[PDB]
Formats: structure tokens, sequence, C-alpha cells
């Protein structure tokens, strides 16, 4: 009994003491250490995934300090020559379990041969095969459980970083835009994947990628933070979309030709769009359609609620805006998305994430320099991430976005 | 090229004789024999586990025509002398192929003894190791493109039925109520593993179950079907519960305060509810009630829209039902759920599948007369199973319950 | 019961026949129809695997009718382009499955994708993914059951055609000479593989490979197939080597020194080499040395015993040869090898074997020449394979090695 | 290069510290620290399982000083109310890992409960789940590498100890006696599982069991020590039992008469046994009986060459003595036993393995009393196990073997 209770306040006093170095500096927690403390069980595990996340710390930390690009990529022998760590995507902790015991055994091997040898040794060049290691945290595919056995699976198998996406599980296609989550569910994981990483004792890093980019569909209207991103029927007259194509289930072919005709009566307009394109009708203009941009911006978490409020105050009539009659057959509300709705996620994901990976369809320089100036101008000190959807320039171009902030590209 | 177009075309023709036997006299498919076909790749494979759904579905027929109930339960030694089949549920897939092999071995260890032998064979006593096996597709969680390799998982590794429910994936909790989909969204996955089964070539049995019941949460109120039992507030003044905890984010044992001083500030009313006790301040009072019972009910299939219609020519005012403010903190809307639209949820998931699921928190006879009665009624030929959540007058309500119409129950 | 024995002799009856057609024209089975019915199951399972041995056969069949090489090698895409068949060597189960998952994946695919285009196919090439497969059942390394379960296993996962060495189990070095198992060992496990593909239902083909021309030990002498390439001391003065290697165990670069002293002192050659030698000491000189090399030859399968009795009514005394004294340090008996055992076993294995594999440790067509000549000579057809140990004239080599009679080789 | 040095002698300090502790009081290594230092990687990874390995050695430290029984068998709930232990045997590996994934997670889930609650735990009782484990390592079949990969995975999925039998691997029967290896094999075995232990950092336990008081075959008489069991028939006249069969291979139900008729034409006898029954005909008595038992005993290590040249200086003759006629088909000699072949085969084993295991067909407490002493007069703190092949009064005997130094049964 008296010892039990020891230990226990031993484990939370090391808990404390875990959270005090310069690792989580930036690292937002809403669970005590005596929780983490309780979750824990009476055999102290230590994986050498702990070690490999904190190699990979380090090297963040000094890429970052250097304005330095970290290079890599989704063969052992070349992935430690030419790269500083290795991103594994689809099953995936399979892959990350057998990439860390090829590690591993490669690193055996090195050091077998190099200790048998006694001058010949300088010759003779090394690899760091132990490279760390981020996982593709996308086959949970539902509620927080999941997510949580997932980072128990990944930390267990030699992960040093694990990724998730804001992007709806189950709905991934081969594609007419992604689907979004709240961003309070993405943030939701990440706190699991903390949690977890907390449990298990592993400074495993957390990488948040935003989708909203190129996503034109939102699982839900709950988040106040998307709510000026959701598409909505500025047409009273117009019915649902769903509705319609039920009620009227003609070949596809012909389908597409009604999902038209319902798209062009019904504008589909933010609401901040509708109430521009109103306040055009009838002088009342620069003065209120400032403050009305100044108060309901995308970087403002202003509800719908509050915008439309504001508008009533400042126009003097309830604009019509429906967003339920242009959810998908499924239910799935339009999402407009845009540069400025993946600097607000970002922004939003910053104090869970240790690394804001940011998708492009395309590359374009401006948009990548407005995403990292966003998210450094709400959060400073924050690691970005950037990749490219799948010339000579892409050297300049990698060495310009790793002065913006991004330390990871591949 | 004229050889594969002639193999194409008999294999189409094979696929059209194939759903002609009494195997498929009720079920409903919205894929084309040419699409199955071109699904199927060049080389023709049997599947055991057809034979195994075959001998199912003749046991299921048998049970109905005699009005029995066919036992089953969640060693194979003893699973065959009591049991009729096997309901496996939680890596499904691997107990499913487990069990399968198990059984494949006890029977070839049978035939070795009993072949051996050549008079004391009718000594010896003979069992079936062979049960068919009912597979949990609930590892799934996301999409289509899962339950469809799902099953096809389920058929390679000697499942004879699959079975799914209409509860949210990833929403199970250790319980504050089920979380359901919308009535399409359970259709398309039964549709999906009919769709799979009929690529791979099998007569495997779909089984769907329905949670109703017990649910009080539903993920997206796009299904006209589920806008009956949808729970809205009546009050114009409260605000949303999920915005007030966020901004009123006090000790959770606090906050219980603030969600019931908001439940009953908002009357959480079902639509019907709100009409029939508006309707009952100021007469109009028999006539009209009725009308809009019979033409507004659970088994009706109404939008709400439809609804707000009807009330609006019967009472004469709009009634105020905003089931946005009533959703939970993740977005799902109050269901209120309950026995018809259980039966709605049969009478929609009949044609799909060959047995209807109901789960019951407690085992009450009238409730599952009155659901076998329903369904029945909708569907007559409908093969139905029971179960309850986890004396001696068992026995007798079982087989009350079998001459209801459930021939499957554990 | 009288169904259950009518079943019984219906399945005895079908395997009688299926041991009727051209496939099973050179097979010899040890086990009655009876015993194989008798270990089948009341379910008949068919496997694709057995269609892939079906037209594995049949493309060795032409080859062999053609006199052409059916080229293989150890990315599915191209492996179909340029290849007949796959050879799966080291978990070999799982690549095997693997691999046929891959191959069946991408054949629906190009199925999918012809099928949905009619013109355009005929100039839309083809590609046969259905690779016959060949396994290497070497992770057995134990018994007779675990070949048996192998042989289940790689039956069930789509092998067309399963590989097996008479290398001893758990021997194999990264290399001072192979360690031989016994000709009947080898016998004995092709027979086992033959009887769990009779158990199966399935024409999986057993392909054999003999290394006694790079063997230098044998577990065992009990064959006395063996006994003219056993190697022994001619010196009654030497002790055994094993013991003075633990009664001396000085430094191992030392104990180098002492084995070759031993092997020094005592003169380590054939029976055949020791009477030869010997003989040539003292005229009794043609026809003696010709009569006991006639009967005393590689493909005589003479027991030393009756070699040293021949020996003795030749030359008049008793030859002393102790092959134990030349044991290794874990018994395993000095071994002669050569070709000409490569060509003995190579002909014992023929009855059990569809395909023999013949290795080489360096390409020498005179070695690949004799070989062909005396397995033909024995068996005439019997197909062949050949393999090298890990310029442009390997075009015509390969040719000519497939003129022989070699009909797969990589 | 200097780092790599100073980390490399550091590693080596510390291995050679390890070995200084009183867990490795009586443990004999062949290879060096350095040769355990290279073997290891760059990343030192520690495992619980030497943690569990500790505990392990303590309670059989605390049981052998009390001289008390530690009670195993082979439900997590009630394996730890009334066990110190689990031996888990027949794959096993993973057995294993999920029997220590179940005991971290009941670990963790008592812990939780207990941490929640602050007085109502002292009514509570404590379960500990973590038992340590006994993996049976006869999944290896082949040489030392599956041996050494084999005690990584038990030690990479919780394995407190690693339990090894010197029967030969592949040949278990469902039985006509046990085949057994040489004694220097097993040695071997058990030198490669503390190699690996070593490799890995762990203080896995080895555990040896001897099967040879129910042997009755042996692969190889390469091993001086086993050279006194080795059965050898007396009759010159008598030819090979494996020959004798395969040219007269008549019904096996008749074999069985050729068999026994061979069996009586042959004496088969031991060797001192031949030489005992020889002596007796023809005085010479007790003096060179006595003095010949003394020099040629069980526990002398004598081999057959040694005790045919003591029995010539004694009794005058060459005492006929062939045990390669008396082989099996396989080529296994025939092996005696007995219980001081067990006696002199745990001796050899003791300073290799933590537990020297003695199985017993029957129980017989002269047996194991006399297997106890033995072992204990040659190392005299050498921990014994005790177990039957698979009343009341089983209590007192339990005692009665744990005060004999059985300090581990079930």
């Amino acid at each position: 009994i008296q010892k039990e209770e020891a230990d226990f306040q031993k484990e939370v006093a090391e808990i404390k003491k875990w959270w005090s170095e310069p690792r989580w500096r930036k690292t937002k927690r809403i669970y005590s250490a005596e929780d983490i403390a309780k979750k824990r069980g009476t055999l102290k595990i230590n994986h050498p995934s702990s070690q490999q996340a904190d190699k990979l710390f380090k090297l963040l930390e000094k890429h970052d300090a250097d304005k330095t690009v970290s290079f890599t990529f989704g063969h052992v022998a070349q992935m430690a020559k030419y790269l500083d760590s290795i991103y594994v995507s689809g099953t995936v902790p399979n892959k990350v379990e057998h990439l860390w015991f090829a590690q591993l055994f490669h690193d055996r091997k090195q050091r077998e041969e190099r200790l048998t040898l006694s001058e010949e040794r300088a010759k003779t060049p090394y690899i760091d095969f132990l490279r760390p290691i981020i996982a593709d945290a996308d086959t949970g595919h539902g509620g927080i459980t999941a997510i949580i056995k997932l980072t128990k699976m990944f930390i267990e198998r030699g992960a040093a970083g694990i990724h998730i996406e804001d992007q709806a599980p189950g709905t991934k296609k081969c594609m007419a835009g992604k689907v979004l989550v709240p961003v309070q569910e993405h943030i939701n994981r990440l706190v699991a994947i903390r949690a977890s990483a907390d449990i298990f004792g592993s400074n495993l890093l957390a990488v948040a990628r935003t989708d909203s980019e190129a996503a034109t569909l939102i699982t839900s209207t709950i988040d106040h933070r998307d709510h000026y991103f959701i598409i909505g029927a500025t047409n009273p007259e117009a019915g649902d979309l769903a509705a319609l194509m039920a009620e009227a289930e003609i070949y596809g072919n012909e389908l597409a030709a009604i999902e038209s005709e319902w798209t062009k009566k019904a504008g589909l307009k933010l609401f901040h769009e509708a109430v521009i394109d109103e306040i055009k009708n009838g002088n009342y203009k620069d003065a209120l359609i400032k403050k009305f941009t100044d108060k309901v911006n995308p970087l403002s978490h202003t509800s719908h609620k509050e915008a439309k409020k504001l508008a009533k105050e400042l126009t003097g009539k309830d604009i019509y805006f429906n967003w339920d009659v242009a959810r998908a057959r499924e239910g799935y509300y339009r999402y407009q998305g845009g540069t400025q709705c993946a600097v607000m996620r970002g922004r939003a994901f910053a104090p869970y994430a240790d690394l804001i990976w940011m998708e492009s369809a395309l590359p374009d320089y401006a948009q990548a320099k407005e995403f990292a100036d966003g998210v450094k101008a709400a959060v400073p000190d924050q690691w970005l991430a950037y990749n490219l959807s799948p010339a000579d320039e892409q050297e300049t171009y990698i060495k310009r976005l790793g002065k913006l902030g991004y330390v990871w590209q591949f």
C-alpha cells in the first residue's frame, strides 16, 4: 500500500519533470500528469522509438535553426545516404515494423563489420541506418480508441513520428474533392495521439496535415471555425439536392444535367460572399463592408449565427443562407476551403502538433508563402512541412521554402 | 478476342441463371449481371463458404417452414452437438478463419476414424462439425471499399453469413446511447456486401441488425425516413448545446448542471409530438389530428419539410422546430428511435438482407411481437433474428418468438 | 450409413480415374486410392493452385516436345511479359500467398479494363499475370508432418509447384560444403509431398533438386545407394577426428593444423579408390579391376559390405576402410558426391518428382550433358531443370541445354 | 572514430560487470565479452522480459533457499492467484506474445482501478498478473541460427525463460520411443541460447530438459558420453535391420515378425552388458569385473574404443559389438537411456542451463531421488525441474520432491 502510493507519486513527479524539458516547450496537454501516471502499468517499458523521436526532434531543431530542409521520401542502403527520415504510408504498422527491423539488422551488421576491423575503419564509410520513421496513421477510421491503439502500435514498432490528416475517414477516392472533419475532431485526434505517447512514455512527434486547400466537402458544421468556409444556397426556392436526386433516380449521365441545373438555379456562395454581393445592391459603402470583413474573416472563428447577426445589424435584413439543401447524397456539407482555411486549420492544430503539414495540388510559391506567414504569425516557432500531390529549378524552390519555415519536405 | 467475348457472355448467362434459383427469390440487386461479370477475373474461384451459405440458407428455410428457432451462440466438439450455427464477433476475419480450419480439421479426423472402421460405425455417433459461421463485419469503419474487402475476406475464410449494424462506425462506448447512420447508408453497406458476394460468386447470407430501439443519436438527417425520429428543440430562445459547452468549458460535474438547465429550457420533442402538444392549445380536434397522424406516422417516410407543410395546412402556423441546436459536441443529432423506428429500418433493410435482426435491451414479448408484425406485414416472407443485450420459462418464450417469425436466436 | 459408403466409394472411383490421365503417366504412388479417400474430409475443396499446376504441366509438356527452355526468375507487371513461371525462395508461404494475391488482383484489373472497352481491345496488349509459381519448401526442417503441412499451405496459397532439396535441414552456411540426407529420406519427402497433393486433390508438381555435386558431408550411411560415395580412412592407426579435436580443444587457427596433419596421416579415399590403389601393388590386372568396376560403380547401388565381399573375392584381402573416424564434430560422414552421385540421385528421384533439378557451382556444358544423358538413359521422359550458384554466348548455351532435356532454367 | 572505440570499450566493460553479479554465478560462457559487444548494435534496446527473468530468478532463488516448489501449469485472472510462472508449449512465440500482452493489459487495468481509489484499496485484493513465462523453443528444428532467432523472438515477446529438449528435432510421434541428439548438440543449443540472451542483454533463464529416460534412439554416436548407452548386436552373423527390411519389403503385420526374428537372433545388449555376460563364461572374477565397472560406468564418459581396450586388457579377447546393424530405417542408432543416462545428461547440461528438467513416464520417488542425488553431487547448487508425462497424496510427494532439490514442478 505505502510502496504503491510512493511509486505512484514518484511516477507523477518523473512525468512532470519529463514535461519540463525543451521538448514540450510548445505542447498543449489537456490531461494531468496524474491521469497519465494512472494510465500506466506497474512495469515501466522503454521503447527505442522514443530515442528515434528524440533524434528526429533534434534534427528538426537543427534544421529550423539553420533554415534548412530535411529531405524525405516515401532499400535501406541508399535510404540513409541521401535522407534524414523516412515517411511510411499506404498494414502501415507492419511496414513500419519491417523497416525498423531492417534498419536494426543493417546497423548490427555494419557495427559487426567495423568492430572486427582495427586504421582501416577510417577508410570504410559509416552509414547511419537508424533513420527516424514517420508513420501515417490512416488505418483507424473510427473514433478515438482506434487512434490510441494505432499510436501504441506505432510506438512499439519503432515509429519516431505519427502523421494524421483532417480528411474524413473512409472517404478517399481514386477525385471529386476531399471531405474534411471539423477542426475539433482533428484536434481531438491529435490530443489522443499525445495522450497515448505520454502513456507509453515516448517523445513521439505528432505531425498534422490539413487537406482543406483541395477539399470540397465537410462532414459536419458543428465547429464555428469552419462556419466561414461552408457553402450554402442563396435561393430560397431551391430544394435539397439529395432529395431531388432520390425522387428523380433517370440515367446518371442525365442526372449530371439535373445537378447542373440545380447548381445554376441556387447560387452556391459563402455567407460573406453572399452579403458582399447583396450589399452591392443598394447604398447604405466602404465603411460597413470593411468593418464586416474585419469582424467576419477566415481567421476570425466567427459562428454563422454571429455573422448573420452582424449582417442584420449592418445591412438591415436577414440574408437567406441555407447550407442544408447543398448537402451531398451521404450528407456531407459543401465546403469552400482554400489557403486561408488551411492557415486557420494549421493555427488551430499548432498547439497539438510538432509539425504542421500543408498539401498542394500544384507547386505555387505564393500559396506556400502565405500559409507559412499566417502560421508563423499566429505561432512563431511552429515547424512546417510541405509536399505536392502525385525541372531543374526545384533546388532553389526547396531552399526558398526552407527559408520560409518549411523544415520537412518530400 | 472472340473466345474472350464468348466466355464473357457465358459468364453473364451463368450469373443470370444463378440469380434465378429460389435462393434469390427476394433479393434486390441494383447492379446488372454485366457489371458483376466484368468485376470477375479470368480464373473462376469457388469457395467452400458458398456451400456453407447454401447449407445455412436451407436450414433457415426448414426452420421458417417449421416455425422453429435455430439456436446459436457466440471448443468445436460441443459447438456442433447443440448448435446449428456459430456467430463470431469481437481480428474477426482471423477468428473466422481459425474456426473454419478447426472445423475442417475435426471433420477430417472424424471421417478418418469412421472410414477405417467397417457395423461398428452405427454405434459410433456422427458429429457435423461443418456448422455455418456468421461473421460480424464491424472492422471496416470507413466507406464502402472497406466493407467490400471485408466481405471478400469473410468469403475466402469460410464465413457463411455476414452481419452488419446501422450503428455509427467508431462510436461504441463502454453507454450514453448508440449513434445511428442514415437508413440509406446501411442500405448501401448491404448492397456492397451483396455485390461483393456476387463478384466472388458466393451464396453468402447478409444479416442486418438495427440498433434504433436503444439508440439516442444519429450521424445525419439526410434520409427522409429518419426525419420522423429526430429530436429538436421547440424553444426559439435556446442556443446550441455544443457552443454553450465550448464557451463555458467549469468542471464536468458542474457542466452536467448546465446541460440539464439547457435541456429543461428547450423542450426536446419530436416534430409530430410538438404539433400534437401545440394543437391541444386552441380548438380548430379529432379529425385534423387523426389525418395528420395518418399522413405523418413512423412508417410513412415523410420528410420534415412535408410534415411542416402539412402542419401549416392544418394548424395554420409555422411550428418552430430546430434540431441543430440539440446536436452533440461532435455534431450527432438527437434521435428518438423506439420500436417503430426499428420496424421502419427493418422494412427498409428487408430487400437487401436475408435476416433482419432486432436488438433488445430487455426481454419484452410485446416489443418483439410488434416488430415481427410490422416487418412481416411489409415483407411477409422475411426471416427475423432476435437477441438480448449482455429463469426457466425461456424455452416457451423462445418457442413463441419462433412462432412469431424469429428463426435465428442466441 | 449407406450414403456415407456410397460417397466414399464414389470418391475412391474419382481418385482412381484422376490417376489415369496423362498427368500421372510416370508418377509412382505408394499409397492406395482408399488411403487418399480416407484422408479427405466430407467437404470437397477445390483450389485454383490445381489449375495453375495443370497450366504449368501443359507448358512443360509443350517445351519438352519443342525442346525449348522455360525461362524463370527468382513487380508482377514485367514478371509475365518475359517469364513463364516464378520461383519463390528465401515466410516462403507468405511470399507465395502475397504474389498469388497480386497476380489475381492484376488479372482482375486487366479484365475490368478490357471488358469495359468494346475494336480498341485489339490494340490493347494482353498480359497473362497468372504465371505458375514454384515454391521452395525449405521451412519444414523436421520430419514428415512438417512437409505435409507445408505442402497443404502451398496448395492453399496458390503454388503450382513445390521444390525440395536433399540437403540436410538446418545446415546451410554462409561455405565448407553442403550436407546431404540419404536418398531414401529425400524420396520419403517427395512421397509425402505427392500424398499431400493427392489428399488436397491437386495436380501440384513436385520438383526435386540434388545438391550432391558440391556436397561434402552426409548425415547418415543408412542408404546403400550412398555407400559408394562415402569417404573413409585407409589408415588403421588414425583416430577419430572429433575425439582428437575434443581432447585437444589450442586455438582454432592452430587446430586447422591438427586437422591438416590428421587428414594427411589418414588417406581419405573412396572404397573403390582404396581397392584400386591397393590392387596396383601386386599383380594377380585388367580383368579383375574391370569386373570390379563393372560390379561396383556409382550407378550400381552396391552396399559397402557387398563391395568389401567382392574385393575379398578378387583381391584376396580385407581392405581396411573406416568412415567413422572421418566424421565431423556433429557426426556428419565425409561424402564425395560429384556428377555421378547427382546422376544416381536424379535417377532415384525421377519416379517421385516431375522435375529433376541439378545445381552447378560453375557453368560446365560437359557436366550438364553427362547428367542429362544418365537421367534420360534411366528414365527417358524425365523433365530436367538447371541453375547456377549465385557474357553474350548464354543464349546458345541455354538453347543447347534445352536440347539436352533441360526444360526449366533460371 | 574515437567516440566509437570509447563506446565499444564502455559496452565491453558494462558487459563484464553484468557478468559479475550473482545471476551468473554458475554460468559457463564460451564467448568473450568482446564478441558479445561486437554482436550488439549501436542502439541499446532494453526488454521487460529481462526484468521478468530477474523476477523469475529471484523467485527460484527464494524457493531453493526455502526448499519449496514453484507450482506451474501449461485465463490470466486465475493464472496469477495460484501460480508463480506459466509454461507455454505447443506459434509458441505468438502464444507468448499474446499472453504477455494480456498480462500487461490486466496489470494496467488493475493499476487504473486501484489508483482511482484513495482506504478502500486495502480491502481490494491485489493480483500480480506479471507472472514470468517459460517458452518452449521447439519450433526451430534446424541448426543453430534457428535457435538464435527463436531466442531473440522469445526475448522480444516477453519470455522470462526458454526451454529446449535433447530430443531429436522433427521426430515426435503420436509412440515407439524418443530419439535423442548427442549431448554436445544440446550443449551447443544451450550455448547458442545464452549467447543470444547476452547479445540482447537479457537475464533470460535457460531451461534444459533431458528425455533420455524414455528414449530408445539416438541420432549419432559422435559423442563419447553417449557411447555407454548405445545398443549394439553381439551376433556377428546378423545383418543390418534396415537392409533386411528394404530387401524384404511382405506386409508390415508380417514384417513385425521378421523384425522380431532378427531381434531374437542378435542379442541387443550394451557393451558393458555384453562384456559382463561374456566374462561370466570362463573364470580368470570379482576383481576384474569390479575394476571394469569402476572404469566403465554410465557417469565415466568413456568412449567405446577405450571400453573395448579395457575389456581386451582384462578379458583378453576382442568382444564383438556392432551397433550399425541395429540402426533404424532412417539411420537412428538404438539407445538404452535410463535414469543414469539422464543423470549424465543433466550433469553435462548443468553449466549451461539454470534449470535441469527430468521427464518421467510414471511417478517414481526413487528415480527422482537418484536423479537429484546425482545431479546435486556433480553440481551442488543446480536447480531442478520435474514433470510427468500426460490421488490425494500428491501434496506430500511434491513436498518431498521439493526437499530433494526440485524447485519447479507442474
